[PDB]
């Protein structure tokens, strides 16, 4: 079974946890706790660019978030049925990854920049990204973003809705089809299990967890 | 058959890697240059930009935005994305490293002047000690002409394009990496890439003060 190499936090590994869980794939995590443990991976040759996330799957030592996700999504048939469907999915999820990146990097922003950056994130959520995805759902009326079938785009989008809810639960309120997608995907057996207590799902990053990160990089 | 339409500004920016990839595939394409904020605004209000951003590429009945969506579709269509899922994972791992390094270089000009020379010094160190050894290691590992599967792939194209940008920043950074030197020569000599490198191609110059 796949072995996830990261530290005990959401970070750049959480979207992989979500996708594996949603595909009903059991995995182990081998958590890094120290710079000592990170250097073990580097000197043992496990990290091509000396960086985690790293996933052991099917014989490979995959680094780079998007290489991991792209491989898992094709393997478990959540990458669409042809390259035109993969292009819609890719366009959707990279928009998601652009917004996700902004939110992921808020706590490490310079303190004097944090007010502006948070404000900017909310403006783009409301005016750019949520209308973009509401218009997709409104355009075909179906229960899934692409191909009328569950795909990584639904998983990645619903994951981001949970992080937006944590930032401001009002932001999704004007977007009914996103609301309904969030509940429908949340109530899929594998996702509902992942959302319940005691799963590998990781909490928000507090301060102590934040520092113990900088102390490893 | 309609040939693909590239919507960007008349600059390298986030569109150049696609120019390289389409050209190396030997695919003819048109460019519609955005020259003002009104040109950008026209693409927004016409509904052509999913996230109100360019790059945008019209190809095969779609208006694809996001650099990585565009590149993935083009690389798959022209058989430059490996033969199976495992080869894509190697390719994806490689090109995302190139994307990481290409991003720092791309954002040198629009860094704070107090922090310019801190950033450039770190780009150079990561080149010498992180990225260039990883790819030299890949080429040494199998001793073949291409990074993956003994067949030209998007990895070779993206890597060699970056090799050109690294040379522009510091020609000495490559000198201790013979297999990267050789790949750069071999790839540049492919007929489609040699054309693209010759004058009058869609290849774009380094950005100056004027393009800012
Ligand atoms: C200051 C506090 C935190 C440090 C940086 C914020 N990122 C993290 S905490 S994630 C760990 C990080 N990995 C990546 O940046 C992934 C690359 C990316 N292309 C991908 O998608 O995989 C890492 O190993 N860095 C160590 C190092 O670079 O020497
Ligand atoms: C930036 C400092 C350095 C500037 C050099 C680069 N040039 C630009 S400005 S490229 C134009 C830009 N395009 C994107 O950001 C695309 C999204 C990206 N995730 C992709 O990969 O596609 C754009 O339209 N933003 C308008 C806007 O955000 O309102």
């Amino acid at each position: 079974k796949p072995k996830l190499h990261y530290f005990n936090a959401r970070g750049r590994m959480e979207s992989t946890r979500w996708l594996l869980a949603a595909a009903g794939v059991e995995f182990e995590e081998k958590f890094i706790k120290s710079a000592e443990d990170l250097d073990k991976l580097r000197n043992d040759g496990y990290l091509m660019f000396q960086q985690v996330p790293m996933v052991e799957i099917d014989g490979m030592k995959l680094v780079q978030t998007r290489a991991i996700l792209n491989y898992i999504a094709s393997k478990y048939n959540l990458y669409g049925k042809d390259i035109k469907e993969r292009a819609l999915i890719d366009m959707y999820i990279e928009g998601i990854a652009d917004l996700g990146e902004m939110i992921l990097l808020l706590p490490v922003c310079p303190p004097e920049e944090k007010d502006a950056k948070l404000a900017l994130i909310k403006e783009k959520i409301k005016n750019r990204y949520f209308p973009a995805f509401e218009k997709v759902l409104k355009s075909h009326g179906q229960d899934y973003l692409v191909g009328n079938k569950l795909s990584r785009a639904d998983i990645h989008l619903v994951e981001l809705l949970y992080y937006v809810e944590e930032l401001d639960s009002s932001l999704i309120s004007s977007f009914p089809l996103l609301k309904a997608l969030k509940t429908r995907i949340s109530n899929l057996p594998t996702v509902k299990k992942f959302l319940q207590p005691g799963s590998p799902r990781k909490p928000p990053m507090d301060e102590k967890s934040l520092e113990e990160a900088r102390k490893i990089f």
